[PDB]
């Protein structure tokens, strides 16, 4: 159990009586008052204790990834590296360490959307026997600034504007597509956000990076640069667009109930940690800065290695004490790894830091259960806001006769301690620039968009055409369009047509044709279907429903996640027609006999909105999904003109469907069904 | 171990490498830097995380009491007093309950003198089975003010001018006094203060008062109104003003160090815990409202009955983690307790819960080692900055059926919950007004004032003029004068002979001849002179220090902490003439031969200040303490014009000498050294 | 009137009548009970808006320098020093600009005694016309460490013991002379500490200084390493130990007393600012680093050059 060290802070109120913070047992339900019709008594302690807790629950959320979830888990590594790195949690193959991954959207609030389009935050902390280690990344490989001072920038412009906090969780306004357009560096971290990985199927089908390239570092003291992946193995999958949008208000949960019920199902998700390992001379030696976080070294250039493997396999008991209160920092490093001189890395190691004074409102955060080490905390840090320690030492300082030396200094040589680089050097004068490698902002989004299948481009075209067509400001669209132009005449030529614009001419400046691979999410198929939801529609009249409950039991045996639909709860119904929609399922099957919902009198019940069935069979097709119909029930898809032929459309026997809709849910999208330019 | 359960969470850092707040081994004596004379780097991750929680290390001062100190004990009851109170740590004959008690002065900031002149804090968590119960007290019986509404005004007055701060930890100021005249109220308090009380010779001999009545409460539900007393074993006694101020510059933590080292050196001291008990419906039948905590009840009226008794034996391991956190609450009451409509009182419940919000800034302090209690919490409050638990319960509220309706309700018949004395009523309209009952400020300083002995009467008489003359305006001055005299026209008149001014014509509503016992210090000797102080004057010239060695092994066997100072450290002294003064000290005895150093090049060495011996002496004299010499040493009493016949002096042989000092330390004071008008 | 700007948040309550903080008319005297002998009633809003910004008027003291007093004033240039520095408060003759400065101890809290013995604080902030300017000085030329780290540790030892929290605003106890003993850097502070710059006679009788070399600037973007010095015009005076001590029982607010009543009697105190300045090429010229705090420049090699007071 990952959680087992958090077992002794566990608190149990089965079997027991009420009781105030500070002992005592009390009832709770009356306030104290002078008189059977009397005002309330300032001596109710009761009262107030209770309501007092209440009113200060509250801690402000993170500033940014406000809206998230997380579960805990454990890494094991599959070798001992420690020919490339010092990292003990690497030390040793089989080497277990706990772990608990938040993941998250950027800009909205918490209570916003999972299904928002928004980079993803994906960030992983190591309980290493030294030291809490965490990866802080996303799930998109590159950012979009190149400095951190510019980070309060990019924030402010892609959040609500500050005048009447209008919109939630989008970037579909002005300030955001003004700060794109101004800031060229965002272009590339904007084109993956338009695409599937700013619409994710699930955080259990993300990838992850560490984004900056990073430093292993041996006991030696020798350095390799390191960039850190984290590869799904449930496979890449994203919504689309107008799918999401339904989703957002249908279920605002849909991402975090997604993993909280594959951990519950026995279905906990993994990733591979893999490495791209490469020479310090290899800096800029790839047609761009490693220390520029706006661009990725393809995999054509350094393959990735495989490390080890974590799986989440335990979700929190408290949502609030363990997912909200944990505090993730790129500043919580151990010996084995180095940080390197990118200024957007450079800048964030001040800000986690700062910014759990504000959340946590004192200095004592790492004292928080969920934030502590396993290793052993051993120094003269003392007092504070809620200190939760007594120190023995009362000779608090060093160096010092008094406490024979103790807590003691370790360094490279000494105690395992945490070493810099020992050859890293600075040179030339302090400056307030950025050097001139950093100054190609159009060759990777360009590389990412070529990279991708017709269909994702057409989606990420979309995206753009969408989202630029909020923008009211008609010099900012401009400004946009001349932006892309510099990265593909196609594409804005294409996103000018939805803002009724003229694209500029051509330029060919960083035009090019290459393509790198796994950038890629529809265009290959799913690994596992394994917790994929099938939708069912039945109706409880005649013989549906026991036909309903076979196809089920033989979807669940393989693996899948079936729901029962029907007009009401009846035996064997999962879920009714009036809180069902199709965003909720990867694939949507017509009971035999439940064509009796689509058409005439079985479609106009006041148990469900009128034409509920038929919109959900709707949606699913449009939306590219798996869709099917036994028997008869092909009468429903014929009722929406869906044709039996199509790819991703089953009819027949219920082993022709299981068959087909298992196939086909490897497939996940059906791309045929959307347009393309032309 | 009274601190058995803050075990699991101390921390051992001997044997250990240096670590961060989040783990891994580091070195942390050297910022990260840019090139060898280089500037220091933003990645230095050890340099902010060590620096941010040094600067992070404050905590607001207690708005008031913010000077004091603490340390824990055990308490064990005498009796099982099921007969009047449902309290389980007073239901059984030998139970122990876990203590800690804060003992504090009241107007001063965090670094203030402890022999400040102020009313006392003396207050008492019991770690109880059935929650924590706190006796939040202080050293005084009465208090300023009769409405909790007022306690702004009354504590911006006495604390420092807001203009430019000043003066520190003292009533001696126009504002103070302004109030005190225009408030009425305040002078029963104000008289205790002025008294021996104001400036005790340390916590362990003072006694403790909550004040207020309360209510005591049996299962069946029948009620007693309640004072509670803490009588203490070590006797009181008290120091004389100009002692104090003296003792405020050498040693501001006189009275921390003195609780510290009386524990230390295995000499705990105890407090019995009294109660009067009185009939609800004789509430209003002593000549005063009970419900007024201006007034107190006297002994002879309702004599105290002994609960049970406190020891302090154990020192706190880290004191900002246990004593400058803990957070005590009148609030805090248990089953078998209950309040009164003391509106005083009232207003504390309220406030001392809103106050922790400030301090702790935020709402889970009581989770912090030193207040939890060690009866187990279970409701359904959650979150909160610093949530440290994990709670199983996800049907966090009631009535519920899916929680089976755990955590249940508990009341006066099931669960043992609190329950309210059945049978308090209201009546009458909603008032913004205090009973007529309250409106006498003046007989019970008089009564107070009768009930002192002539030298301590003179002791607030010159405490009042000492302060009252630091008053410059003219017109709070007179008010002044004329509100003591509706408590007695001899102190009006004595205390306007120091102020230049003409006191009132007597004005005799208020006068009166009661006397009370108990509330008098300086009358009764003490019980014992353990941990008591002696200061052994010697030199390193010829045999004065192997006398002074021999001196101060049979003080010791007799229970002294004995200091023999000399000129410098030599082998047997404990401290250098430049290091020591007479307020460190309960006696003063010059050895034989060290003489030398009172008078001519003797006394002006480079290696302490000029004439510090005779100073020493003669501190100790003027103040009242017990000074001897043994031998030849006599000569250095002649030298100050002390004569040996006097009492609390002592010449000849040593052991003549021992014995005299031993005998005056438990008369402690000398008070006809002291004139009287 | 250096205080000029803050006239505007002044609130004068002369002649005015009670309110709530959310304005209202109130009385404050008595709380609302139910019934004559009763209990306060939760409804008595006046009690709780009072008693509740009472509760919460402590902020935490600052984590060393805690004990200290101010005044606001203002300086005045001597001259246009644009060929030293581009700084506009010192870029004209007889320009003025606001100051207000805080004198300290380092160690005791809050309350503690201003004749302590210990190292004191003197900051002094410049409200320029190009933002503000402040040098945080000490009233002693040199520091105990020259590591930035090493700070938590220095201060740690010189206050109270962390078991018992003794002694208050002293460095007369074994943590701290096993500090100065184990880290010898802090010897030179500590021989000024021991001398009357530990125990001054008052905050107006206190030369100041920055302590640090810092960099004045010119408009072309040339630099000199500079020292900064306040010069008291009312000379450097000191106690005697002995006295420190008595006075700080019989007077633990005897240095802010002093200022204040120097104030308000018209006899307003005086600092002349002055610098020493040092070309680049002579940062390690005599005898020392000059990136070293814990060594000063006599004024034998650079004398002190005044600039305004
Ligand atoms: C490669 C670039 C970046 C990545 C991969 C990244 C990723 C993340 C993630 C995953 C979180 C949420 C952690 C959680 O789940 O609790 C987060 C939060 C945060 N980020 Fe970053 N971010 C980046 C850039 C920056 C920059 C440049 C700054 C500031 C200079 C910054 C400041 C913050 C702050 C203050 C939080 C809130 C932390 C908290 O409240 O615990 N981020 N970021
Ligand atoms: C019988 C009258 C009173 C007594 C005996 C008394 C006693 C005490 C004591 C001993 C302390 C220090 C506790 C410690 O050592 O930490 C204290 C603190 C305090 N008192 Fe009282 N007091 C009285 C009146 C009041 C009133 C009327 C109020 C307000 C309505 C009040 C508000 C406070 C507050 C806010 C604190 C700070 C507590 C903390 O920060 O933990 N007191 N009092
Ligand atoms: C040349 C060395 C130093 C000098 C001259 C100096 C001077 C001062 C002065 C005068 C103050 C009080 C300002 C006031 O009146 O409010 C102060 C406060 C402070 N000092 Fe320093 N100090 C030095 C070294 C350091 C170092 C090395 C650190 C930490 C790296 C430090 C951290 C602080 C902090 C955190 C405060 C509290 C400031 C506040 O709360 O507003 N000091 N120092």
């Amino acid at each position: 159990d990952a959680r087992q060290r958090l077992k002794e802070v566990e608190v149990d109120d089965n079997g027991q009586f009420m009781t105030t913070d500070f002992g005592g047992n009390i009832e709770e339900q009356f306030s104290l008052k002078a008189g059977g019709r009397g005002s309330t008594l300032l001596e109710d302690f009761i009262f107030r204790q209770k309501l007092q807790h209440f009113d200060h629950e509250r801690i402000p959320e993170r500033v940014v990834h406000a809206r998230g979830a997380g579960a805990h888990g454990i890494f094991t590594s599959y070798g001992d590296w420690s020919n490339i790195t010092a990292a003990s949690f690497l030390g040793a193959k089989d080497k277990q360490t706990p772990v608990f991954v938040r993941f998250s959207t950027v800009a909205g609030s918490r209570g916003s959307a999972d299904t928002a389009r928004d980079v993803h935050g994906f960030a992983t902390r190591f309980y290493t026997d030294e030291g809490n280690f965490d990866i802080v990344g996303n799930n998109i490989p590159v950012f979009f600034i190149q400095d951190a001072i510019r980070f309060p920038d990019l924030i402010h412009s892609v959040k609500p504007s500050p005048d009447n906090e209008v919109p939630q969780a989008a970037t579909a306004h002005d300030s955001a597509w003004d700060f794109f357009s101004s800031q060229p560096s965002a272009l590339h971290t904007l084109f993956w956000a338009m695409s599937g990985n700013g619409i994710p199927r699930s955080y259990r089908h993300m990838d992850g990076f560490g984004i900056h390239t990073f430093r292993l570092v041996t006991e030696d003291g020798k350095s390799k640069l390191v960039k850190w992946h984290w590869k799904t193995k449930q496979g890449k999958a994203a919504l689309v667009w107008e799918e999401a949008q339904v989703l957002a208000g249908k279920n605002a949960d849909f991402h975090r109930q997604d993993l909280w019920d594959a951990i519950e199902s026995g279905n906990a998700p993994s990733w591979e940690l893999a490495v791209q390992l490469i020479d310090e001379d290899k800096a800029q030696a790839y047609g761009f800065d490693l220390l520029d976080p706006t661009k990725f070294l393809p995999e054509e250039f350094a393959p990735l290695q495989v490390l080890g493997e974590m799986t989440l396999n335990r979700n929190p008991m408290n949502y609030f004490a363990e997912t909200e209160q944990i505090s993730f920092q790129p500043g919580h490093i151990v010996r084995g790894v180095d940080f390197t001189e990118d200024p957007l890395l450079q800048g964030r190691l001040y800000s986690y830091l700062d910014t759990q004074l504000n959340r946590h409102r004192g200095p004592n955060f790492e004292q928080l259960p969920i934030n502590r080490p396993v290793s052993g905390v051993h120094n003269n840090h003392r007092d504070g806001q809620g200190q939760a320690w007594i120190h023995k030492n009362i000779h608090h300082y060093s160096p010092s006769y008094l406490n024979k030396g103790y807590p003691a200094q370790a360094n490279q040589t000494v105690g395992r301690g945490f070493f810099t680089t020992p050859g890293r050097t600075a040179s030339g004068v302090l400056n307030r620039e950025l050097s001139a490698t950093f100054d190609d902002h159009y060759t990777q989004p360009r590389l990412f968009f070529n990279s991708l299948t017709p269909v994702e481009q057409q989606f990420v075209i979309n995206a753009i055409r969408f989202e630029a067509s909020h923008v009211t400001n008609e010099q900012v669209k401009k400004n946009v369009l001349e932006q892309l132009n510099k990265i593909s005449n196609d594409v804005a030529k294409r996103v000018a047509v939805a803002l009724g614009l003229e694209a500029p001419q051509p330029d060919p400046t960083y035009y090019h044709n290459n393509v790198t691979r796994g950038v890629s999410i529809f265009n290959e198929s799913l690994p596992t279907i394994a917790t994929l939801r099938v939708g069912v529609l039945s109706t409880t009249k005649g013989g549906s429903l026991d036909k309903a409950k076979a196809l089920k039991e033989q979807l669940e045996k393989d693996g899948l996640k079936v729901t029962v639909i029907a007009e009401y709860l009846a035996s064997g119904v999962d879920q009714t027609y009036s809180a069902a929609d199709a965003t909720a399922f990867d694939a949507v099957v017509v009971a035999e006999g439940a064509e009796r919902v689509f058409s005439g009198k079985g479609a106009m019940s006041p148990l469900f909105p009128a034409g509920r069935p038929s919109q959900i069979l709707t949606d699913g097709y449009r939306w590219g999904k798996p869709v099917a119909a036994v028997g008869s029930a092909k009468k429903a898809l014929q009722s929406i003109g869906v044709e039996e032929k199509e790819a991703g459309v089953y009819a027949g026997a219920q082993d022709e469907v299981i068959k087909g809709v298992e196939e086909g849910l490897k497939v996940f999208k059906f791309l045929e069904r959307f347009a393309v330019d032309g």
